[PDB]
């Protein structure tokens, strides 16, 4: 299987196809399928208010885009058990327009001609991989697989060091979260949450987020072990992501940075760095997680002790690269 | 006398609305709205504004219903207008504030749902269409649907009306750096068939076409045809400035358009004027339409040639909300 | 009737918006005198024109050398250092410090010697008497002559953590307060002192920041001494923050319990509020408390005997810490 | 050498010529930087940059330099130029952005210091003032200070130019709507005497004076005393937009503009064309000192009389360093 389509061509989407073309995968986008035409989609291929003008040619027709040369499908279908996958063969369906989060709906795109579907979001209960942690649970006899969320990325990797090296007994994270398409532009209904009626690049936020709830489906053993939230924030892309964790020895932030370093070292999904960064400059970030060790904090009182580790991570393209690795290992099975 | 009015579209436009005329303490008493959402909602973004913070009166809420001042407001969610049923309270005027009615066809489908007149928050074809204290007498009696135009609308009349009278105004070309507004994109994504639109409106400084010059005909009919522009959208939430390049009928220096100006201005309710160094967040929550600021004024000449930029300044939000219900409630008397 | 007369060093955000307060209250103090490093026309258009708050609820104009506000004269001052501010000449013996230049006893020492009586400073100022109103203001008394309210960060922290304290024992506990950008910071990136991510434009990243807020909370909660950690985002919001705070208590306790604890340790009590509604920042901007406590992001997590406990609180960083300033210099003065 | 150059003001400007020297391989050494700081802070600067992301080259530094890409430079701080031991590593040429030194008079200093020649990073007075593609061809191996002006002059010259050559522009008024820049506040507070600088940069529309129309005269003395005009910086952080509105001295229309300025830019380095529906961000990097958006053009005409709206856009920073390197690469040969 190298015959993929992409369903919701949106900020995931578009650099799911810029980071395949990025690495040179031997995968080749034939179809994609979103609610608009294709001289759309391709204006926003071209032009890029986060990363910039796509790297390679970027054409339409009236019913396809022309990218580098090669011609890719384009839908237009609402339902994605109308979406004509077997047209062009699409094998694997990289699902990322947020309305297919479980096996129920992702069925769909099988029922409609397509092999395997990878979802780029917490879909409930089924395999959920966070690459270079939980990614050797796949098997050849996987159809619907999950990425979870950036924010799982991000949490994932910096927990399971923490666990391998000293155990997390229980712990909480805030992460502190640039906006997204779920948010409003300006005060106005935006389904039941209240919250993500406001406008964001106005305010400071508070949103749910489940990447501390169903971490159990990344990290096993810390199965109803940490809780969390997010805070929404007038930035584009770039977030953080705060975790704070009673372990399960003493330790020194020296300690906690060496072991993290050591998680770190050869490691293409997960970074480090010891230098005073902010936001922008994890933008483009070929990482799901860079770990943090100038902000690495420990409170220390007796026996207690709350160990502060945090994590940044773009969102976008981060994210994205961590879900490029496990498409292509999917993809070979 | 006509006091009972519905509001469709409970936005940011249709919040103004309502706490502009609790503001005003008008004898108008809003008895419906009209949205696509749950009193729940309609009552969360009632109390707690980005832009102008919290409501300055009581808001609860029921089943079907807002609570606000203690008055009780129906709700319905009818997301087409002809099967609102304005007539259970009475609602007789409708201020439409949606953008999915914005013409004469679309909107007397309140006439239908039992409603005897509307009110466009927006421009609406060739229509009645009143920018206040520039034509607010060309109304009358048989007025049944009109329009207010839009934000630039009421800003660059009142500018437009002051040169014509003093000058005359041969043609001229009209920018508006205005603030980002719900039809634009939070992220960059599809919005219709309008590129710019789609692109992250708190990022980017985004072209965007206006047909405010283009249709001033319908409020200024001397100037008809003579005045062409455009809005380049800009990283702020409300606050808005028209600039407006003239050639003018007659020769003139700086000080003599801002005396003009200024005349424009004195006892007029609609159209402020400053010669204070302000920025857009001082015009926010404006009690005009316009204020036209007498330290951008600039004549460029060389010999007999003459080109005249004035600049005026806009809530696009509450200070246009004001000239709405400025003409509601002359609208409401006739 | 007592009528203190005071001056204000640094006519900034927060300089500014203390007199807003006071005329906004109809305190009985006068501000008769004013220092900034600028003229009174370019303190005027700033007095005027707020970005943040709207125009100024009075009239403002000036002179040469003072600004008239509702009528009244307020003598204006440019003196770099504060033993060169003529104090006496209007007769301002209560300096509201605000320039962040003079945040120690032997620094704003400067104003008695320049013939002021006491000092209030807007900032954390070392070991002093730090008081945030209605946490500990009884331990004020008509000896002391330098003072300090501490940062909007204290002000929003110490409320939160006395009731849980009162309420639970806190063993441990850790901050991360989201807060909005301020004038320490940068607008592009270039040199701001010798803290790094200071540099940083400010309106355009998420940036790690230290305070001291928990680290020194004990100059406000003596129990809590050492107790309490914690540091900052900076984020690009103009004004309107917020703060969380992990703690592990001294009982096992339910969301509800909590909840209820903070309730009543709001009641009745102008300095800290409490919401169980779903706003955001922007809601907070112009609260007339120093820290409002939100119901609804209460977190329990909890493993065994383990449990980890978030409670978190609204702070408008400028005029609602502005509150606070305000009532503890109502009673400064009085004594 | 005149290969051998020093940097006066290592900040938005200063730190971006050095990223472009090496970009396009220059044999441009730049020995000496001066600020006002610590080589850890202009290290950490030079290596993380919110705008353009991280550098593509090593940054290291030492107590007294930095290390770029393996090689030395020294780190000076005198806040007076007179000061600056250019003669210690031999820096002949220096490149002074600072915004400090912009007059002859003031840039003598670094020739009083040591150096031969100074090319100031904005306008400067009555000297000798570049845009590149436009005028590069008046410089001369007797010049010791010259200017390349503003981003806004990069961006406006050339359009004007062709304007000019074309049709004739017998008057015209500009307004670039602009990103904010470091002489504004982050929070309102004094900033000298102009009083909206003072005002917050990134929550606000401000008006601003700048020269660009007015000094053009040093770029195409044909256009002298011709044009006027202004600036409204908005909240994005670098990319820009300049509008121009002209008499022209020929009828013409949409298309025949748009076909001179198309000619105009074929085969120019400094000056790009667009017929794609751009917005600023898309212009953030680019490699022109101006891009001229044929979508934008605008005629309006009544009867005899035609104003005539011409748009570009320019990367204010990274854009208009490319047109100050091209000129120092010019400027070091003569
Ligand atoms: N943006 C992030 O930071 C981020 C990070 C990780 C995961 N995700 C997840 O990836 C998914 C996509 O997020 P996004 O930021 O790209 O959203 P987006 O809104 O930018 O993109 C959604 C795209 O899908 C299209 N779409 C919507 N409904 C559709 C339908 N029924 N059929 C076909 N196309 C449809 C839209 O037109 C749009 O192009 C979401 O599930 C999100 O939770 C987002
Ligand atoms: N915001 C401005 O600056 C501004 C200024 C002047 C005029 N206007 C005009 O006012 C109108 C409203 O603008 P807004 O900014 O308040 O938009 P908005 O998106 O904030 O409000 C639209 C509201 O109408 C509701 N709505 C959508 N479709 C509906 C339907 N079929 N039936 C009932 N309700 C529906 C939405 O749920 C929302 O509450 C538009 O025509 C706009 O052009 C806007
Ligand atoms: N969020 C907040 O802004 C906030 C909240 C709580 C406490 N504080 C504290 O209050 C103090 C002021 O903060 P701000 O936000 O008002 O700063 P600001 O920069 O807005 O105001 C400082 C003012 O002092 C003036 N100034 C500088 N040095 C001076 C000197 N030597 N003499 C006289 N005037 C001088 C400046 O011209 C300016 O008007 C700081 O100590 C700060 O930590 C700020
Ligand atoms: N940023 C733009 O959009 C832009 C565009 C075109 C031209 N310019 C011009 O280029 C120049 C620099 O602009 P910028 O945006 O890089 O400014 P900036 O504030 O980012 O950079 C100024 C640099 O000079 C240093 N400095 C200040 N005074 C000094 C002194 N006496 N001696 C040595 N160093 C000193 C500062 O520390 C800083 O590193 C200005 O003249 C400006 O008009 C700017
Ligand atoms: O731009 C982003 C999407 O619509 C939502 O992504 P999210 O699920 O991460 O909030
Ligand atoms: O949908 C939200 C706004 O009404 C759009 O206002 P506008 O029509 O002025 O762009
Ligand atoms: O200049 C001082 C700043 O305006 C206030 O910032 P701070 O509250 O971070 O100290
Ligand atoms: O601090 C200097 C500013 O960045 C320069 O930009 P400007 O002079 O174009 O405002
Ligand atoms: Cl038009
Ligand atoms: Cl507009
Ligand atoms: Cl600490
Ligand atoms: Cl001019
Ligand atoms: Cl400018």
């Amino acid at each position: 299987m190298s015959k993929v389509g992409i369903n919701g061509f949106g900020r995931i989407g578009r650099l799911v196809l810029r980071r395949l073309l990025e690495v040179k995968s031997n995968i080749d986008v034939v179809a994609i399928n979103d609610l608009t035409s294709p001289k759309i989609l391709a204006y926003l291929l071209k032009h890029d208010s986060n990363y910039g003008p796509f790297p390679w040619s970027v054409d339409f027709t009236e019913d396809s885009l022309i990218v580098d040369g090669k011609s890719i499908a384009v839908y237009a279908e609402k339902e994605a058990k109308n979406i004509p996958w077997k047209a062009k063969g699409a094998e694997i369906i990289v699902e990322c327009t947020g309305f297919y989060t479980s096996a129920e709906k992702s069925q769909a795109h099988l029922d409609a001609g397509a092999k395997k579907v990878l979802i780029s979001a917490p879909a409930g209960e089924m395999k959920t991989i966070v690459y270079n942690v939980n990614d050797d649970t796949l098997d050849g006899n996987d159809t619907i697989v999950s990425v979870a969320s950036c924010t799982t990325n991000c949490l994932a990797p910096m927990a399971k060091a923490l666990h391998d090296s000293f155990g997390i007994e229980v712990g909480t994270m805030t992460t502190i979260h640039a906006y997204t398409g779920t948010q409003s532009l300006v005060d106005g209904p935006r389904g039941k949450d209240l919250r993500a009626s406001r406008a964001a690049a106005e305010n400071i936020i508070p949103h749910t987020t489940g990447a501390a709830k169903a971490i159990g489906l990344v990290i096993p053993e810390l199965s109803g072990k940490l809780k969390g939230h997010a805070q929404r924030v007038p930035v584009k892309t770039g977030s953080v992501t705060e975790l704070v964790s009673i372990l399960g020895k003493k330790v020194t932030a020296e300690e906690v940075n060496n072991a993290l370093k050591q998680a770190t070292t050869n490691n293409e999904s997960f970074g480090y760095t010891d230098e005073e960064i902010v936001s922008s400059d994890i933008i483009g970030s070929h990482f799901g997680s860079v770990f943090d060790a100038t902000q690495t904090e420990i409170t220390a009182v007796g026996d207690l002790q709350l160990v502060k580790t945090v994590a940044w991570y773009d969102n976008e393209y981060g994210f994205v690269t961590q879900l490029i690795r496990t498409l292509e290992k999917f993809a070979k099975l």
